[PDB]
């Protein structure tokens, strides 16, 4: 699998569980086809996303439900949603992990690439 | 003005300059208007990026074109863009400031509201 | 003034006021000399906390209070402080910012350096 | 193993390897106890860095040589050293994962607890 997911919240120090997203693609016209959705387990993590077939190069877009998230914790939020827009270079099996480290006002996107 | 941006390179220690950026009004049927664009100074910032009348109650993103700041850096980022979206709550003079940090394979979106 | 803070409380979306803070100057057998201390203000900054004259090139440590921060926010923090410590060269009127973004389990150092 | 730590470079999107550190405790006196070393292996981790034996509650304190990672890496340094201290509650078999987060002049201290 390709593209994996790290949430962790930081009011707590825990994963944060529970948490949707969505994946699209870019098309050459602009526009974002749906590919893929998920919701973290208690580890923070989603498994089996995608595959390889369905992740060639180009640019991606994830969307996590941070504003639902904080909604259920009881903690009021910034963002409507978290976007990570991100371009892709899979040649080789290299491999993604979008990491996000939330807090009701901020949060941290980062990649691990293998 | 209700809408500040400070965005800082993580990776020199300075203020982001020469960041472009664009601001989008979210519409009834999911799309997005262009209400104003701008580049970040010397300082990281822009401004009066835009009006108190620009600005009514709603959803908005300010989408930073990170990748070409990182391109004219030298370095190959992560990110497409940096996307911050938010629904917005103007009334009696609620003022936004964006702050943005930003590494090659990182960026951090903190929100400060008064 | 050449050492400015601004801290950031990433739960609320405002600055972190009344923060108490010590800057130590390192000696030449490994200690600390106290140089100076202050409590935020509700912009998260201490205006003028030290002099031209008191800072020497040399080894820094700025020590956050942030526990208490927590504790009277009524959250359970992990850290007991939060270190910044930094080698400083002041020469030609050098300044530096640090910025400290505050959750409850979390902080992030970012320093503005002129 | 009570306390591991996850280390990743911002700049590039890999693990930090190779980064050294070193674990204290806290006395009553208020001075610290050096009580381990470490290095980072390839994936910013370190295994078996303490026993459970070894950590009683209390104040802890880990100094990662940040500075000595980002001279090999080749990018001057803001921090000096990176200090991360924290209160520690191991009653009931709580794990500690540090998780920092490395660019030269920012980095993000984060604590995963079970
Ligand atoms: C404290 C805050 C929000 C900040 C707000 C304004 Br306005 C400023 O001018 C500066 Br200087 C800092 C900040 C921002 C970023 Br970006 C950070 O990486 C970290 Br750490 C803290
Ligand atoms: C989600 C979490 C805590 C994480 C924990 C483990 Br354990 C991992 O192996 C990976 Br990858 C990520 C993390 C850490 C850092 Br450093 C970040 O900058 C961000 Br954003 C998120």
């Amino acid at each position: 699998c390709p593209l994996m997911v790290k949430i962790l919240d930081a009011v707590k120090g825990t994963p944060a569980g529970s948490v949707a997203l969505k994946v699209s693609q870019k098309t050459a016209d602009g526009g974002w086809t749906q590919i893929a959705t998920g919701v973290t387990d208690a580890t923070g993590e989603i498994h089996n996303l995608i595959t390889e077939q369905q992740f060639p190069a180009g640019v991606y877009r994830v969307e996590f439900d941070t504003k639902a998230y904080w909604t259920n914790q009881g903690s009021t939020p910034f963002h409507e949603v978290a976007e990570v827009v991100f371009d892709a270079h899979p040649e080789g099996h290299r491999h993604y992990t979008l990491a996000l480290l939330l807090s009701p006002f901020s949060y941290t996107t980062t990649a691990v690439v293998s």
